[PDB]
């Protein structure tokens, strides 16, 4: 009979890495949100010049972790120190495989005693999820799935909405919405403020700015009273198309393939996971090729969360990260993509004669699947990095991508980026026919600064 | 208190073009339809090369009108003939007012006796709605409004679902849903078909417009997309779903010729503050003070041969008094290659102060009125682009506009892109700089022209 899980998906689908290259699933969509409110390039520019507000109630899972063994749970699967840890304070959680690799991330909040919740994409979800039921933890689990992708007219619910108030003015308008001064909190330190009379938690996403969230019900009447008070400062909602896009600027890389596909250790986990989940029925995407999905995989070290490691607690992974030397490991760059090469792309569009065009580039995100993996190269032909969030920034007027690179590589460098896939494209449906190019993109801090090439 | 009728907003609203200029209503959103279900890329090159869904659910009004004088109140306020016109016949309703300008348009189904039901963009509906409301009529009305353009998750119906299966393998996944040979009905005559056991009505527009009751869309959209599986049938998605309209060459977007003139104040007493009229928005660089310069009369563009004055309608003595022989006429302007790599160089310009409007794909509208001024090498306005975008069968970028009439095909014109003074007020554009991009006259629908050349480049 048909799969249930993803190890037999595996057993009978030929090469991993063939099969995600060619997944059928389409484009990873940032749902029900409208896709511009006003136009995408504004809305970006709101939130460097004036504020805006974010709605991030459809894209990310949530996952309610309440119970005896909900720390521990949590403390056996991160590795993030648990210690101090204590109600209204906020963690990057990042749980790696017993292999040392990354399998996803999120942001954990914790919100009473024994009361958690987890947001973020499925894999770290799906992480969580395996553990309670099968470690023998004293936990109860709520998960709420992020929103259907092309809900069709359905009627969509969530738990609770989130949003987010961020720009230069967003201060004015959360303590015009507060009803008096409110004290700037440490960065992930969680409060509250009012909203029209509500009790509103708050979370320090810091220009500083808030992520705030409510019982779904309240949804319409908080974001009518932030887009009321907002408008004396210019404030204006972001849409789902220019959303996305602003992790270009700040530096987080979300989606690190999950890391699950081979090992002894992970098989348990792989006869687990149905075989329609993300891991099972997603995509990778890109000019990077390699036969042995093992070589998409990175560490914590090589995404930024190398600092985030804390050898404090037991967890899954911690001998294999003791073994790894932190200063040979690449490193997370921002890489600027050059706009002479930019404008040969989309030139392509436009050429009647010419046999193929380059990789077609969307604005202002470019991903075209769920895992992304250009090959990053030096002027000699070596691979040096792969290059994983991609699309652009009116702020910048520049194309950009966030990538992992060979650490002695300075800033100022001027690699290539391999943009579009090999033999006229994979069978992935959001792949248009098209040939490679060659992008220069020179080495830049995360978050992204302007750098001189030399 | 806020003003009710459209009459009002005119008369506080200062000058009627800057208003609608520099309107805060945002996009033209085709609503609720997933933007893409593959590519926009592939959805277009499928519609020429394979077949494809379209579903065209939500982005339009529809206006069910019944009973005795049901007829009399379209044959009274449609330039086309009323001979002929029966049961499973339908027409391109076009409107003009007592001047004879184009309010609007669509398609009208004869679907039973004194059964008949408009869909298309809202000017027409109400037009349609006004009369049959004060002009004396025994006729009943249900008007359907088209889908909210940002439902918000919030839950949406409509009357019918409404499909159309096209490209050069529909006829092959139609007849596989039928379940056996079905006759190639003339071109708007309606029929039927066979749909998973249900029995569905179909328009001829080679493939059919198919729709039905709302509650059956899913089995209905279902049945289509597994029988279309065999010949590379895909979905289309409302990102290119509109540009189809570059390449067949119908202008959606006149503006309601209803701003001026006494003739039409009871009607704009009567429009809604709210309506389309009222609350919508003109783009890009032609600018006049003057709203009628907006205007355009059934000649202009393409529905010349659908006039007929063999009946009484409205704007009758107005159409009578217009030379046909020196008017506009509809043309594809297809957009100089180089000056559209040119267009979206400047995105990437870190230096520039300015760059040029930002041209979406597939459709680059950021207005529901679209105006971009044609100009000759003299730089004299000879033409009025009105609906702009790209076509990856083409590799070109194209707009249908109408012009001088005495300007021949392959002639290469520009078209002034984006808007003065840095852009107006509209929420859909950013600041910009103009630009002037050569467009080389070429037929409707569709076909590449050779460029002509002349002495200097075409003038007058
Ligand atoms: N609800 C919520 N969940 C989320 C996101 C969100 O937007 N809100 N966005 C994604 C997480 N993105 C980031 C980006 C940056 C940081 C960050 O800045 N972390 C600190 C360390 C945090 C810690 O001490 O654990 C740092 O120094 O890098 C954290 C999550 C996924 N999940
Ligand atoms: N439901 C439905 N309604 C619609 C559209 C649709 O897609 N389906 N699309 C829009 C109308 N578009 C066209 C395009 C071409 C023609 C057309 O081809 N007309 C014939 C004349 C038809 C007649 O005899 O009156 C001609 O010779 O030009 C008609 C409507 C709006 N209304």
């Amino acid at each position: 009979s048909a799969p249930t899980n993803l190890e037999q998906v595996l057993a009978a689908g030929g090469n991993t890495v063939e099969m995600l290259r060619n997944s059928q699933i389409g484009a990873y969509v940032y749902p029900v949100v409208a896709p511009e409110f006003s136009n995408w390039r504004t809305e970006q520019w709101a939130w460097r010049n004036s504020a805006v507000l974010f709605d991030q109630t459809h894209h990310m899972v949530d996952l309610y972790i309440r119970g005896k063994d909900a720390l521990k749970l949590l403390s056996d699967t991160m590795i993030n120190s648990p210690k101090g840890w204590e109600p209204n304070k906020a963690k990057q959680y990042v749980p790696v495989t017993p292999y040392g690799h990354v399998i996803g991330d999120g942001i954990i909040f914790y919100l009473a005693e024994e009361e958690f919740v987890y947001v973020g994409r499925a894999p770290a979800a799906n992480w969580l999820m395996y553990h309670a039921q099968t470690g023998g933890y004293n936990v109860d689990i709520v998960h709420d799935d992020r929103s259907p992708s092309r809900p069709m007219g359905k009627p969509v619910q969530r738990i609770s909405w989130r949003f987010q108030i961020q720009g230069p003015k967003a201060w004015d308008v959360i303590e015009k919405l507060h009803g008096g001064t409110l004290e700037k909190l440490k960065f992930f330190n969680m409060a509250e403020m009012n909203i029209a009379g509500m009790k509103i938690r708050t979370l320090r996403h810091g220009a500083p700015g808030l992520e705030i969230w409510g019982p779904y019900e309240t949804q319409e009447k908080a974001r009518n009273a932030i887009l009321e008070a907002g408008k004396e400062f210019g404030l204006i909602p972001v849409g789902s198309r220019a959303y996305p896009s602003n992790t270009l600027e700040s530096g987080w890389i979300p989606s690190p393939l999950p890391a699950i596909y081979t090992g002894d250790k992970l098989k348990a986990y792989r006869e687990w996971l149905p075989a329609n989940s993300y891991e099972a029925s997603g995509a990778i995407g890109g000019s990077f090729v390699s036969s042995n999905i093992e070589d998409y995989y990175v560490n914590p070290y090589e995404i930024g969360y190398g600092p985030f490691v804390k050898f404090d607690h037991d967890f899954i992974g911690r001998d294999a990260l003791e073994a790894i030397d932190p200063a040979t490991q690449r490193k997370k760059v921002t890489l600027a993509w050059n706009g002479d090469d930019m404008a040969k792309i989309y030139a392509s569009l436009f050429d009647t004669e010419a046999d193929a065009h380059y990789k077609f580039f969307d604005l202002p995100l470019a991903n075209y699947a769920n895992t992304n993996a250009d090959a990053v190269l030096d002027a000699a032909g070596n691979v040096v990095g792969m290059s994983m969030f991609t699309g652009y920034s009116y702020n910048e007027k520049r194309a950009l991508s966030l990538a992992t690179i060979d650490h002695e590589i300075p800033v100022g460098t001027e690699l290539t980026v391999l943009w579009g896939e090999e033999n006229g494209g994979t069978r992935k449906t959001t792949v248009e026919p098209h040939k490679q190019m060659a992008v220069r993109a020179v080495v830049s801090p995360v978050p992204y600064s302007v750098t001189a090439r030399e």
